[PDB]
């Protein structure tokens, strides 16, 4: 079972139902949810990070990112969290078809074309990747499309691999969960 952590953003319903298309349950958690009561829970694989609004209503996914000893892909508002919790530099609406460049077969993207459009808003951005954080996908406005911890099972995407405009989005959600020990026949 995956847990996703709820920042308050549209699409929280989505991620949840995406994974039980793909054959995962998943729990969505208020984001103020402690991670030893998510990681207490033996049936848990692994940790979503959503989408929201503002970074301030989310800080709690800072202890998360920096302590969980669980996968954990955080999503917009998810990755930027990843990234400011691990001192990279976030910053400065509407929801569109962005073509994403995949960056040297990175496992987030197997199965995945080497360009694909994915269903993202830039209101923000990660401006610049934490020490020890390598780049998966960029586009033409956004360098940090996808990150990953070099040495932790911890993804960042800005886009939404949930929402079904997202081509190949099942894909990334399959290879995600394949890190919290699912398997895609």
């Amino acid at each position: 079972m995956i847990v996703i952590l709820d920042n308050g953003g549209q699409y929280v319903h989505r991620i949840h139902r995406s994974l039980k298309y793909i054959g995962v349950s998943s729990k969505i958690v208020p984001n103020t949810t402690p991670l030893e009561e998510i990681e207490s829970n033996k049936e848990v694989k692994g940790i979503i990070l959503s989408g929201g609004p503002d970074i301030e209503k989310a800080k709690n996914c800072i202890d998360i990112a920096l302590n969980a000893k669980l996968p954990i892909l955080g999503i917009c508002l998810g990755h930027q969290l990843i990234a400011l919790a691990y001192g990279g530099e976030v910053g400065r609406e509407e929801y569109a078809l962005t073509k994403v460049y995949v960056d040297k077969e990175p496992d987030l993207f197997k199965n995945v074309p080497r360009e694909f459009n994915a269903w993202a808003s830039h209101k923000d951005e990660v401006k610049k990747v934490p020490e020890g954080f390598e780049i998966l996908a960029h586009s033409d406005i956004c360098q940090v499309e996808a990150m990953k911890h070099k040495t932790k099972p911890i993804y960042g995407v800005q886009f939404h691999p949930e929402v079904a405009h997202t081509e190949y989005g099942n894909e990334i959600l399959k290879n995600f969960c394949k890190v919290c020990g699912y398997k895609f026949e």
